């Protein structure tokens, strides 16, 4: 079980403005350190933030949080369960700001929601600094869909903070899972008019306008004013980050496919169905460290039989472990794995 902690800094606020937290395990014995990002979509304008607190007010509030969870997948404390750091120091952070992780605003007379993912982060990695991080070796943040994406918009940022907080010797890497996305062609095509119409393009560059979105510098850099919406989709932000990542990614995610307005599959379909999973594999062939299996699903590192399935005869566990070995080619310990075959489930380790 890990424990529920509310930040201290009663500033930095879920969305409607209640204190955001963490939960934490301590392993005292250990100096590596997993801080995983929650997911589950966002919001971008008053009308749909305002039915998203209704229906899913856990992701907009830490007023009935439960004082413990149990921890699964890659934040179980038990071998079993866990091969790769079942012995590390965890971390959960649940997703109570609706913005990627991305923003940097507060609740005001202005503003009726706070969206404030990127100084959530910020302030967790401060206040665990007195609870044991000081003495770490390794930081991983690592997180599952739009937790997955904020991987990517932060980890950049948590290295420059603990390097200004004379901590230059803690190694900070990112585990992104399921937030590797595509701005490709849709199947079917609807123009942005309202929540379920809008394409994360469009809905993203709304979204950094309502929450003050905030991108890492160097791809900010890139694309400039007005196109910092580009800095969410993976394969244009990655080549832009120092920081060690590994990326985790479905070739035929399910949230891709929500997204691409796809749902007895005749030849269109089937042609776009395959070329998603060649465009998807294409972006992935110069990164060093990914695990890319054919099928259809969504998320990985917190299911607790996370362990099943395998990409040429290798597991996740198995090779973020021989992550670990090349950061000190390895024989027998691969860590680029992405398949090749080209349909949903061609590989027979799929999760059912
Ligand atoms: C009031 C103002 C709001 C809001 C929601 C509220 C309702 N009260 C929420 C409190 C009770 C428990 C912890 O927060 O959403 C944005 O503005
Ligand atoms: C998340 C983050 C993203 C993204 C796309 C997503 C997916 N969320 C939208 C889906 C969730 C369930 C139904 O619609 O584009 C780049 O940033
Ligand atoms: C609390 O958080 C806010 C937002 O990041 C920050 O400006 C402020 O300095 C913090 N206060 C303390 C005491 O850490």
């Amino acid at each position: 079980d890990l424990r529920l902690h509310l930040l201290l800094n009663t500033s930095v606020t879920c969305n409607d403005g209640s204190p955001a937290g963490y939960y934490l395990k301590e392993s005292r014995g250990s100096r590596r350190w997993l801080l995983f990002l929650e997911g589950g979509w966002y919001c971008f304008n008053r009308e749909n933030c305002d039915s998203r607190y209704d229906t899913m007010r856990r992701l907009m509030s830490s007023r009935d949080w439960p004082r413990t969870r149990t921890g699964t997948g890659i934040l179980s404390s038990q071998p079993e369960e866990n091969p790769y750091w079942w012995n590390a120091n965890m971390v959960f952070i649940p997703y109570c700001s609706s913005d990627v992780w991305s923003g940097a605003s507060s609740k005001s007379e202005k503003n009726e929601y706070a969206f404030m993912g990127a100084l959530i982060i910020q302030e967790v990695v401060r206040e665990l600094l007195g609870r044991g991080l000081s003495g770490a070796k390794v930081l991983l943040l690592a997180g599952s869909s739009a937790g997955g994406t904020g991987v990517l918009l932060n980890v950049d940022r948590v290295a420059e903070q603990l390097e200004k907080l004379g901590y230059p010797a803690i190694q900070v890497r990112g585990l992104a899972d399921s937030g590797w996305f595509l701005d490709n062609k849709q199947y079917r095509h609807t123009d942005c008019v309202d929540t379920i119409t809008c394409a994360p393009t469009e809905a993203i560059r709304r979204g950094i306008r309502y929450w003050n979105g905030v991108v890492p510098e160097r791809c900010r850099r890139q694309f400039q004013e007005g196109e910092e919406w580009n800095c969410f989709f993976g394969y244009k932000v990655y080549p832009t980050l120092r920081s060690p990542v590994f990326v985790v990614q479905w070739l035929f995610d399910e949230a891709q496919l929500t997204v691409d307005n796809v749902h007895p599959v005749q030849e269109g379909l089937r042609l776009y169905i395959q070329n998603l999973g060649r465009e998807l594999r294409h972006t992935l062939k110069d990164v060093p460290a990914s695990f890319a299996p054919a099928c259809l699903s969504h998320e990985i590192i917190i299911r607790s039989h996370w362990t099943d399935v395998q990409v040429k005869g290798t597991s996740l566990p198995r090779a973020l472990h021989c992550w670990d070995r090349s950061l000190h080619p390895l024989k027998g310990c691969p860590v680029h794995l992405v398949d090749s075959c080209p349909w949903p489930h061609c590989n027979p380790s799929c999760p059912t």
